């Protein structure tokens, strides 16, 4: 079962990631969590972020296929705030995440872990 | 225009990717390089490796999605064997990489640099 945790006790490893937006759109992706560092992506975006613990975590959004829809329709880069604190397990987790400057525009997130790093 | 060079020159960063197999089957996904660190994935599997330099460059595939078809149909996890030397720009790159064991299976690579790490 979840419970809540701080999102900086994930283990370090590859997850598979699916989201849907308020917009009601969905998407699946790739996560990777190394120290603090946190990259992924999926066919149309692409996202960096360190884990802060002592600042608000922000994951840079870098949209770079255009030919493909948004989950949430930006048309442009832009930053997602991530949750300090998240529900989870040792190989699970989610979270809900808005754009920085109007929680109106979010997705919510599911992480399952896949594997550790070499 | 691409030029014969060592893969291990590849900037640091995120890429895209798009291959396709001897079966005919396109496939397209993400790719990181940190120091000689590789790891990526679509949305049926995922990949590390570490750039050898002095031994084969050996990416471990793992399936995490048996409910979509693998480019090569394969069914579980293998080996690719991943060139030493590689036609690329500062931005681009191709390369052909075989099932380790069996050369007749394989995946012609394009990959798009997108990004550099944070
Ligand atoms: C560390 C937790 C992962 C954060 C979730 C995340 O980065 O999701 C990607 C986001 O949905 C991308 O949306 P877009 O492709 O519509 O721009
Ligand atoms: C460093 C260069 C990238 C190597 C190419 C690579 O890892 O391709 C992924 C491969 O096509 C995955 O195939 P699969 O999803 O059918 O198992």
């Amino acid at each position: 079962g979840l419970v809540p945790r701080g999102s900086m006790i994930m283990k370090d490893g590859i997850y598979s990631i699916i989201f849907i937006s308020n917009e009601d759109s969905c998407g699946e992706g790739i996560l990777i969590k190394n120290g603090n560092m946190i990259t992924g992506g999926d066919i149309a975006s692409v996202y960096q972020g360190v884990l802060s613990e002592d600042e608000d975590i922000i994951l840079h959004v870098h949209r770079y296929n255009y030919e493909i829809p948004s989950v949430l329709n930006i048309e442009q880069d832009y930053q997602l705030v991530i949750p300090k604190k998240v529900l989870s397990n040792d190989n699970n987790l989610t979270l809900h995440c808005h754009v920085r400057g109007n929680e109106k525009l979010f997705v919510d997130v599911y992480a399952k872990f896949i594997e550790p790093l070499v």
